[PDB]
């Protein structure tokens, strides 16, 4: 009871407590409560429109990009009230869907996204959503900051998968190329660029990295851009 | 651990609520890290929406589909904002007097006010009262409730302080038109606008007092909203001393 | 599958509501299962308490512990109650004019209310007005707004029919205590009772407002909970007519 | 548009739909919000205790049925917003816990509880929560409609698992025997016995084994009651 002032009811600081440790918690589980309403309306009109003009490949994308936001807003009302969880994966089952995405986004900037090698049925272990958004960051990140050509390539051995990532945009100078791991940061260069974002995509590359006992690396690429490389581990 | 865990071990105040600080940065990165990835599929969906114009022409339902996604597309924009916010200066509690806590947020009151041709008044000024938290969260807190109570007013502005050997409370009183009895209830909800701010709009995120709500909660206070006697708002913050 | 894709496939006004028909009996028997399953850790709990008394003796704390176990025990079997009865008679929408579907409902208002010294007063009765729905659930909706303000008001209640193109609109008054505006927001939410029948208590399970607005919204009519005239609580219950 | 009368706005058939599909999922979010507090203020009280009269083998009890409390009341929360999930198991992993609660259970009956063979790491596939369900259910309708002893045996071949639960109380009559799975159904014995409760347990069973394709039998048991027989099938 050190915690109101001296003199308050054994009911008052057991209240005062449930609202102070709840208090993120119920703020995130509120914040998911709201955005899911205006998505359920978005998820109404499509398919409104299915029962009016009925199917339609634009339909479709819409009505799955939907799916994708439902999904993660129940992953912010599952995740705020609980403070880790991992699963055994294929490689081909991880990516694929973020490459042919990857894609369909690459064609809409006009741009060539070239998969070199692509994932194969490799085993790994972690938490699928994590590893799909480090590969998928990367990934768009090329197809941004490109000017035409994007290349991806896998590889794997009996130690693990290596996906590089390459572009022909500007490059990283060799010193912002550590720093731009860290959150919220820039290189000059990009926020000068009409370009405009958070500089969170990295960071949140590393931190799923560095959580399956991978890495990421920075370098010159072959195309003249930026290379991006990950390496994680095989599952015993 | 849980923070309640260290409460349950025997760790001091401080251990507790170091241990809350942490669960909260993780919290928050928790939120700002989903809100980066939810723009990823919103930009297909709008790239899909595009297509669909270019080929089936306007629809009563491609209009609320393109609308509901900019809407989405707005808060996750607040969202992220709101975040990078809450993680750039650190979350640590320390003890702080009521009066160096929030003399220069009140200083400021009052050149805004006078900047905008309204009065500010300070019945009670705050005293050297002890209070334990975030000093950056607690300034925040005050200044938006009483920079909200100078835009919304329709001429004068009035904070209260009172001590008690229980904790303090702060009254902020403006003149403008009041918050309908039922919408007081829902204004600490995040993303809540009474439809009358939602009329002139003027942009507004409608995260401010909701961030208020959560962060005095976490500071073992709380706040309500009541009609104030001046005519409009009404807002209390009560907080506990230290000792 | 989700009636949302029924509706999105083409099919009739019919099957999508049977599709969601279908959906609620699957949500109805994941809440009862899940209320089962919730008494087995409870009782263990309960188990745990009982030998912690008989070692560590009475304690404030125990106290608090013990007292939230019979609350979640009180909610759980307020749980199973309702979704039995909900799994009791089926889910069949089907047309039905409004006087057939509420005559005897009222007529029995104006018994009960007989018995207890009170007067029940139709201002408007219901008409033959086509609605499509559940038949025990919009019945037992009416039922449970009237047979509560028979409970809680001090002399008199009134019903009140009115139709037009659009929809139905039922109105029920009574000249007992109000709501305060505050509570007039949540009385719909599960649980929810206001201190002053939490002061009399008499048992009460705050589910049954939150059946009928869930009831309601489920035939895409709404509630509201105003101020009545007569005094005390005016409900208001709206509902398409059908063609 | 065939949904609310003649002439409603666009906007008005899009909220009114969205009202009536979203109504038993936020009615379930809601009652899943309602339980939480109540638990959670019971959880700081058993944190407060922790904190005053130390460690104590019942607190720790107490602490833990409540952990298990509020695992089920998010599963509430999550299953609502959804309308099936399955993953690999062993069966000592699965039941062992179900098993050492129904011991301290029936320690406090004051009955005797028996474990003729104990499951075994044998490979299951389909949902842990729902077979754990199944077998506490069986496994304490015996610890209950017993006079004295209980006893549960595992039996393992190529072909599956058979879990076998026996008790000494009052039988089943043969006819009763089938219908006693069937939801709300309690024998004509059992609800003019003291007893009270829903005749919702066999049922829950029967779903969760005829879902992972087995069975369920109540029989004549050896002990002179009830003999529950489930049998799961192994996993490739
Ligand atoms: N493929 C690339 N080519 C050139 N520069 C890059 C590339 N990828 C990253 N960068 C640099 O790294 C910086 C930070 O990247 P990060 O993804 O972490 O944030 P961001 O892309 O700026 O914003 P957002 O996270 O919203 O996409 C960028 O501002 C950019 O200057
Ligand atoms: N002083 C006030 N008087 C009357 N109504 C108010 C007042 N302050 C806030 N409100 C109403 O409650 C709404 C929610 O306030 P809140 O501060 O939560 O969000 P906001 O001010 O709209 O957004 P932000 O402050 O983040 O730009 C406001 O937009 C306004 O509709
Ligand atoms: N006619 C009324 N007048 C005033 N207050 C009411 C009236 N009806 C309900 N309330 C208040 O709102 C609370 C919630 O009502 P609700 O019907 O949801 O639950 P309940 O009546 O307590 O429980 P149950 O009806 O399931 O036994 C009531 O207990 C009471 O506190
Ligand atoms: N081991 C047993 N011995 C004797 N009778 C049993 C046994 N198990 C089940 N029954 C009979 O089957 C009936 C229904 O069982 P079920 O578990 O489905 O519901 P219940 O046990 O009555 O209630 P609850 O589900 O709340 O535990 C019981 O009423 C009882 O008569
Ligand atoms: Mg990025
Ligand atoms: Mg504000
Ligand atoms: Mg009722
Ligand atoms: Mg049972």
């Amino acid at each position: 009871q050190e915690f109101l002032a001296a003199g308050a009811s054994f009911n008052q600081v057991v209240t005062a407590l449930e609202r102070m440790m709840t208090s993120q918690q119920r703020l995130l589980s509120d914040i998911s409560h709201e955005l899911r309403t205006p998505l359920t309306r978005l998820q109404l009109g499509t398919a409104l429109l299915r029962r009016r003009s009925g199917e339609s490949k634009e339909l479709e994308r819409i009505e799955t990009e939907a799916q994708r936001l439902d999904s993660m807003i129940n992953d912010l009302l599952v995740m705020s009230r609980n403070q880790l969880v991992s699963e055994t994966i294929k490689a081909n089952q991880l990516w694929s869907e973020v490459l042919d995405n990857a894609a369909f986004e690459a064609e809409q900037m006009g741009k060539s996204l070239t998969v070199n090698f692509p994932p194969g049925p490799w085993p790994l272990y972690g938490n699928p959503n994590a590893l799909e958004s480090a590969l998928e960051n990367i990934v768009r990140n090329a197809l941004r900051y490109s000017h035409t050509k994007i290349e991806v390539g896998f590889a794997v051995d009996k130690d693990g998968i290596t996906i590089t990532v390459d572009d022909d945009g500007p490059g990283v100078s060799p010193e912002d190329r550590e720093q731009i791991f860290r959150p919220f940061y820039r290189t000059d260069e990009a926020r000068d660029r009409e370009s405009g974002g958070t500089g969170l995509g990295l960071a949140i590359v590393e931190t799923a990295i560095q959580q399956h006992r991978g890495w990421v690396k920075a370098e010159d690429s072959p195309l003249g851009g930026l290379r991006l490389v990950i390496w994680l581990p095989l599952y015993k």
